[PDB]
């Protein structure tokens, strides 16, 4: 029996004629990528009041660790399919260590931006295209994917003068790692500060950044820990609110809908396409 794919995920969401998805503190857990299938849609930045028209040739860069405010609204009078690229962790190391060379100008990028923008060349299209199109590519060696990423990633950051994959000594990394070796945990900010040898400084410059209270930030990195529980085959509205860290049903599930936009068994849905019973 052939395994499930170890560099990436991916999971494609119908998005309805002229419906909005809206997301509100969601956690990006790991890199991802995303675009649409046909026809258009409207995509609102919320942390940077900037609104893009994208199509089917744009595909759109979240920054791990990033939290992101922003809708996406469809404008075509058809179904539209979003397909969702994750790129796990594994993979990423494989890619800040493949580019050979120094490049030179990457010193003087920034980390401002967590939403990027690519309007893609055919030759981008078609790669992506047949990463998702099925489960194994076979076709694709995982060299030949982490030299077109690593590729793809370098001109992205070029056309932003900003890191896109970024160090793993980064503070914010070391903090969501912290939370989620112990996602149950009752965290408080002092402790954090505390095992990650870091004072309340440095730290706190990581959530002003991101416009996040401590207790915010932990409930954003629950829900991404619950859609990644979903995603392994998880079921149980009470196991995955409880295995999150969230104190009960009814609160997990006003957080998940205040993050989402939906309730957790709507994206249940949205993601199995199997009703319940
Ligand atoms: C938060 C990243 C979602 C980007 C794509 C938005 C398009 C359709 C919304 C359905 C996806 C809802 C969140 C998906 C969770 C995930 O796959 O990580």
């Amino acid at each position: 029996m052939r395994e499930n794919n170890t560099s990436f995920l991916v999971n494609v969401y119908d998005l309805k004629k002229f419906d909005t998805y809206a997301f509100n503190k969601v956690f990006i857990d790991d890199y991802k990528i995303f675009w649409i299938n046909k026809g258009s849609a409207k995509l609102v930045d919320k942390n940077c009041l900037v609104s893009y028209t994208i199509t089917a040739s744009s595909v759109v860069l979240l920054k791990k660790n990033s939290i992101q405010r922003f809708s996406l609204m469809s404008l075509s009078d058809e179904s539209i399919s979003v397909c969702v690229l994750t790129i796990k962790n594994k993979f990423v190391n494989s890619l800040r260590h493949y580019l050979q060379g120094d490049l030179m100008i990457r010193n003087l990028y920034n980390e401002k931006k967590d939403l990027l923008l690519w309007n893609c060349e055919l030759n981008d299209i078609s790669v992506l295209g047949e990463i998702v199109s099925t489960y194994d590519q076979t076709q694709y060696s995982e060299d030949f994917l982490k030299i077109f990423f690593s590729g793809f990633f370098s001109k992205v950051e070029k056309k932003y003068n900003s890191i896109f994959i970024t160090d793993d000594l980064d503070a914010m990394e070391k903090i969501s790692c912290l939370v989620k070796s112990d996602i149950t945990r009752n965290w408080r900010w002092a402790d954090i500060c505390g095992e990650l040898r870091t004072n309340r400084m440095i730290l706190k410059k990581e959530l002003e950044s991101r416009g996040v209270k401590f207790r915010e930030l932990i409930n954003s990195i629950r829900i991404s820990y619950s859609i990644s529980l979903m995603k392994t085959g998880e079921f149980k509205i009470k196991q995955i609110a409880y295995q999150s860290g969230f104190a009960s049903v009814s609160y997990f599930s006003t957080v998940f809908k205040s993050t989402m936009n939906v309730a957790p068994s709507e994206y249940l849905f949205m993601l199995t396409g199997v009703a319940e019973e």
